[PDB]
C-alpha cells in the first residue's frame, strides 16, 4: 500500500542518514526517541551505546520491552522517560550515570518541531544538544521541511481562514492564516501549528513548523554550524547507489517503484519525499 512504501521509505533514509554520521565506538543520545525502533540501525554503525530519552513514558515502556527481546548486543541501551526541550537533561539523566557524557552524535527524528512550540522551549533544547555534545560532534535527524510548508502557503490565498492540503493519505491544516495576512510570512518562528494526519501513522496531531532559517541561526548562537538540509527526495537520489546492494533484500524491493527503479511514487510521493527533510549540524565550538 501507499503507507507501507512510505513507512519503507522513512526507515531506508533513517538507515542512510545514521550511518551517514554514526562511526565504530561512537555514544549517541536520541531525543525524543519514541518507542526505540532504531536501534538496529546505530548497531549496524557500530555504536557502543545508545542513550535514548522521551516524554512518553508508555513509548519508554514499549521501547524498553522491545530492547529486552533482543540478544547478545554489542553496545549498552539506556532508555529514559524525560522531557528533552523544555527541561535541562540533567534532570532525566541524573539517576543514569551510566549514560557517557559527553557524547559523540546527537539524533531526533521526526520530532525536533515540537521544541519549536516556544522560543524557550527551542533554546532550551538547542542548550540541551550543544552541552550534550563533544566539540566536534553532530547533531542530525528528519523534520518537516518549512520550505516546502512555505510554498504551499504561498499558493493558499488570505481569504482561507485555515490554510491546508493534503491528498489520500495525509493532510496539514493551518489554525490560522497569520502567515497570509502577514505577507505570506509567519509572524514569529515559534508556536505556528497546523493539525497533521497521515494514514495509519499519524492521527490529526499538533505540530509547530520548525522554519530552517530560524533553526540554523539560532544554532549558530550555540556553536552548530550546518552540516546537511537536503529534502528525503534529493537524499535518496544521491545517496541509494551506495546503498542499493546493503539493504534487505526486502527492504530493498520494498523499495521499487512501478517502473522498477527505486523510491516512491503515487500519492505517497508528496508525504514521503516532499514533505519531510533531513538536517544535521556540527558543534564546531563550545557555548560560553
Ligand atoms: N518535550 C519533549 N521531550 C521529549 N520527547 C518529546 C517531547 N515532546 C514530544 N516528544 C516526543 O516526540 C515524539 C514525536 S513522534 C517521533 C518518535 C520517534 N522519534 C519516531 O521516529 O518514531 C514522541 O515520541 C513524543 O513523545
Ligand atoms: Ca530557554
Ligand atoms: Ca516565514
Ligand atoms: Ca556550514
Ligand atoms: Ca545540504
Ligand atoms: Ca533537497
Amino acid at each position: 500500500s501507499p503507507i507501507i512504501k512510505l513507512r519503507n521509505f522513512n526507515n531506508a533514509i533513517k538507515y542512510i542518514l545514521i550511518d551517514k554520521f554514526t562511526r565504530a565506538g561512537d555514544v549517541v543520545l536520541e531525543l525524543a526517541c519514541g518507542k526505540g525502533g532504531d536501534l538496529r540501525k546505530y548497531g549496524a554503525a557500530g555504536i557502543s551505546q545508545f542513550i535514548g530519552i522521551d516524554i512518553s513514558n508508555a513509548s519508554i515502556t514499549e521501547a524498553l520491552k522491545r530492547y529486552h527481546s533482543m540478544k547478545n548486543l554489542e553496545y549498552q541501551v539506556i532508555l529514559i522517560t524525560g522531557d528533552c526541550f523544555g527541561e535541562s537533561l540533567g534532570v532525566a539523566v541524573e539517576s543514569f550515570p551510566e549514560c557517557r557524557f559527553p557524547c559523540d552524535i546527537v539524533s531526533c527524528q521526526f520530532a525536533l518541531h515540537y521544541a519549536f512550540e516556544t522560543e524557550e522551549k527551542a533554546r532550551r533544547m538547542l542548550l540541551n544538544v550543544v552541552k550534550s555534545l563533544k566539540i566536534g560532534g553532530y547533531f542530525f535527524g528528519t523534520i518537516p521541511d518549512s520550505e516546502f510548508i512555505r510554498y504551499k502557503m504561498n499558493k493558499i490565498p488570505e481569504s482561507v481562514e485555515k490554510p491546508s492540503w493534503g491528498n489520500s493519505i495525509y493532510k496539514v491544516t493551518f489554525s490560522n492564516n497569520e502567515y497570509q495576512k502577514n505577507g505570506n510570512e509567519f509572524p514569529s518562528p515559534f508556536g505556528q501549528m497546523y493539525t497533521f494526519w497521515l494514514e495509519d501513522a499519524i492521527d490529526n496531531v499538533p505540530e509547530y513548523v520548525i522554519p530552517f532559517e530560524s533553526f540554523r541561526s539560532l544554532a549558530d548562537e550555540y556553536g552548530m554550524e550546518l552540516e546537511l538540509q537536503k529534502g528525503f527526495n534529493e537524499f535518496f537520489v544521491e545517496e541509494i547507489p551506495n546503498w542499493v546492494n546493503r539493504f534487505s533484500p526486502k527492504m530493498r524491493e520494498g523499495l521499487k517503484r512501478s517502473d522498477g527503479r527505486y523510491g516512491v511514487e503515487g500519492v505517497e510521493k508528496e508525504p514521503a519525499a516532499y514533505f519531510y527533510t533531513t538536517f544535521a549540524f556540527r558543534k564546531v565550538r563550545d557555548y560560553q
